[PDB]
């Protein structure tokens, strides 16, 4: 039962991205001069993290110290003696997250757009504004992986 | 249950920023002469945070002592000694976070503009002004990483 | 009865695809004139993953010391000593993943494309449109092993 | 009672991979001019597994210490001594999986093709084309060692 309400919880999010692309594309091609498909890839998976950092204290003049003994002797057949212990308060930061299920993890999208009548090919400037709204409108992520493929062809 | 739940929020936050987008740039030109479309990411992680921090005493006009111990000695064969002990009272602060479940983390938008007719493309500075207008509305910040679109074209 | 609620949830992932290659398919060469197949491969195993990490402090300059016993003594027959404690404080990182049961592991898709009539076969430049237009659609992944074959050949 | 349903199990899957063939190749060769037959090899028996990794730290700039201690002493008759203690922290990873009941281990498919009648026997290329569409809908796996065999021949 789990299955079909992942099944249609991405169905759902598909639908969603689509009608933004037809309603961002319809007024400048036209109402039915356009057709677009959306495939997503969720995470269904439950995860936890917890992070644990110090700062450095190599630095002599950034170290906070609690406690230190310092001793030095001198017999002038030279003798020379050096003891020290010392201890250390220092900054610790802790973080703790868990993620949420059901995240996007990649997106493709293909669009089709019909040929003008007044059979002929749209300009590539057109192309290109075309490409820009689709990008702004799906969300492209480099870093999430997305892929989109947009075809001129005319329509039978 | 959630899942719709986080869809229909995000919704509610796209269509809202179209609203104001719509408002703020329809007496400019004109009531049905421009759209707007908006997609946004939301983070909906529970994440907490604590940190601590120390402030440096190297500095010898800086501390805080509350005891030490110095002993001196010298014979003169040449012998010297010196012992010493001390014990610091240091500055701390602590601080403790719970983030906000449903915040935004990136926006991109997406507008078009109707051509003037009196056919004719509008001007540089109009152009200009009007994304201008769009970057005060959505509440463009670089290090969010928003992105945005604003392309003139004729209407169908 | 676990495995034919297997075998129907394979077979539901499987017509949701081809009901996306069809659709974003038929526009372009014809409402009857092309036929897709698509058999997929499923994860039903239970696994979990614990995963914890380390930052290396080799480096002096990076390191977080918690307290340190330092003895030098030198007699000039010369004679050297040198004894040294070091205790530190590391940073680490733990994650805990339950993987999700009935993900797709491979994709293999076959479409068969019908002949113009205007008997004329199609040209290589429709073919590498349609081959883009269905990768798309099928969400296709290097990294996952997906196979697809289109072949162009008259109806009977 | 089990073993009866694990042989309907079986035919079921055989079913529907046969099913799926007929489909694919039924719009290319016609309607009652191929026929396929399928056997299954499955896996039912129950298998967990237990992993457990370290990463190497015998690199000086890849290890976390925990606490050290060094001793060096010389007289100069000349002697030397060292003595060094050390201990690490170190990165481990578990893995836990449970094996589904029910997988699919070898796959063996014969196929027969009508000859063509306008007695003639079909193309090479047309025999290729059919391998390959074939190859697509049985998921063919060279690693799991899968094997099929086409034959054109004359039908009764």
């Amino acid at each position: 039962d789990l299955n079909d309400a992942q099944l249609k919880f991405a169905n759902d999010v598909e639908s969603r991205i689509q009608r933004r692309i037809e309603a961002i594309l319809s007024p400048i091609v036209g109402n039915g001069n356009v057709h677009a498909q959306v495939t997503a890839q969720l995470d269904f998976a439950n995860k936890e993290q917890t992070e644990e950092h110090y700062s450095p204290n190599g630095d002599a003049s950034k170290a906070t110290l609690r406690s230190r003994q310092l001793n030095i002797s001198e017999q002038v057949p030279r003798s020379t003696q050096r003891n020290e212990t010392s201890n250390y308060e220092v900054d610790r930061t802790i973080r703790h997250t868990k993620m949420n299920v059901g995240d996007i993890e990649r997106l493709s999208v293909a669009v089709v757009v019909n040929y003008k009548t007044l059979p002929l090919p749209l300009t590539a400037d057109q192309m290109k504004q075309i490409e820009d709204l689709t990008r702004e409108a799906m969300g492209f992520s480099d870093k999430r992986g997305d892929t989109l493929n947009v075809v001129n062809s005319p329509f039978s």
